[PDB]
């Protein structure tokens, strides 16, 4: 068999894509709180869960994932606020790099975003964020590759976006990525968050996200399913 | 043999007492970044670790100990902030309730604190804060009950301060012990959260946690180790 891989959303309608996409037959699991659906694709183990909103739901479901499950490669999808003009509504990326745009250890003068025996950045797989962009050139769909700000907050305000953009370069922001990147690299598991865009990250973020959380979803679970196809 | 117990601090700092009082032999077993110490005392498995600062190192951290470690209740003990007058420097509390203070989905109508398919306030063990309360007494020792809040900044500042106070009526502030208890709840285990003060939360607050970080956290050792002797 090939290399089992685990596949995480953060919401419901993140993963929902994904079961009916690879369409085959998944037996549900619980454990932890989450329920994780177990299946078999292209002679690959996929393990497919949405972890629920924010950092500790998802450091809690991927290291379920490693820990209990033994999957090889983690595979996140999901939707996120836009920081640069050219990432627009239904684009994709894929992080280079992530922070924890909300870690504040300032008073003991540590630069945002770093805690003591850790790092400001974390890094994701340099292959799979490769293959991601070899599939988006022959799709001929654009795919920036940037910096993913996550934190606990729906950002929605010119202020706390100038801060991301200022601070960490930040090209798109949401709530998990930095936890399931953070998690896979204690772990030594290959790592890539992929995220479609659903809104701007602005005053009106609240309402483009609703309108567009079904299309930018489904964008990327299908352009998942597709690397999915190159592995 | 009696139940394993998984005995948490979030620094170095806070763990080198509890390996001190405890002084049995420990074996170092690394897993995910963190190392653990497993050890035997009264008959029963200890396994103790710092997980590293905040909610992501905090959450991976207690999951390892559950999954890999099959710890049967988890006790954690540290230092934290104070938010009320009567909580003095080197003071105990146990945290009846936690909550995530810097959680803001307000951009959807939500209280702050709350996470869809979750809740604002965590519970924790009354079987083990009532012990503790028994202990106190017994001991002639002050031991407050009240609410933890948890986040990703180290808080020090008046403004902060009257938000908890006003959102959440927090007794305590620090950076783990909401994530640590999240996953106890998760995986149907036994917590208990301990706290000595080493400050007050204010603008002066990095300065008195560095003055008494090593007092605060054998305070809270010490009392975990009479737990432990009772349990
Ligand atoms: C309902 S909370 C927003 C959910 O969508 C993602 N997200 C999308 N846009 C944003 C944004 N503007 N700010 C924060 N998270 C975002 C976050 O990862 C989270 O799972
Ligand atoms: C060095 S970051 C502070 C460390 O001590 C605890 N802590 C103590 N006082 C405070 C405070 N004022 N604000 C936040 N965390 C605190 C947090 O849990 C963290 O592990
Ligand atoms: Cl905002
Ligand atoms: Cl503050």
């Amino acid at each position: 068999m090939g290399q089992k891989i685990g596949i995480l959303g953060a919401m419901r309608e993140e993963i929902t894509p994904i079961l009916e996409l690879f369409g085959v037959d998944f037996e549900e699991i619980p454990l932890g709180g989450n329920v994780f659906h177990k299946g078999v694709y292209h002679n690959k183990e996929i393990i497919v869960a949405y972890s629920k909103i924010g950092k500790v739901h998802s450091t809690l479901t991927t290291t379920s994932m490693i820990l209990a499950f033994g999957v090889q490669k983690v595979l996140f999808s999901g939707v996120a606020g836009s920081l640069v003009k050219d990432l627009k509504i239904n684009d994709l990326l894929v992080a280079t790099q992530l922070v924890q745009h909300d870690v504040d250890l300032s008073a003991f003068d540590h630069p945002l975003g770093f805690i003591p025996e850790s790092a400001i950045f974390i890094e994701t797989s340099g292959s799979l964020n490769a293959l991601a962009k070899k599939i988006a050139n022959e799709q001929h769909i654009a795919l920036k590759e940037g910096v993913i700000a996550s934190g606990d907050q729906f950002v929605h305000s010119k202020e706390r976006k100038e801060f991301l953009v200022s601070e960490f370069k930040a090209s798109a922001v949401e709530m998990e990525g930095a936890s399931v990147a953070f998690v896979c690299q204690k772990f030594g598991v290959p790592c890539c968050v992929l995220r479609s865009i659903s809104n701007n990250a602005d005053e009106k973020a609240g309402m483009s996200f609703d309108e567009f959380l079904e299309k930018s979803a489904h964008t990327s679970a299908k352009f998942l399913k597709s690397m999915v196809d190159e592995l």
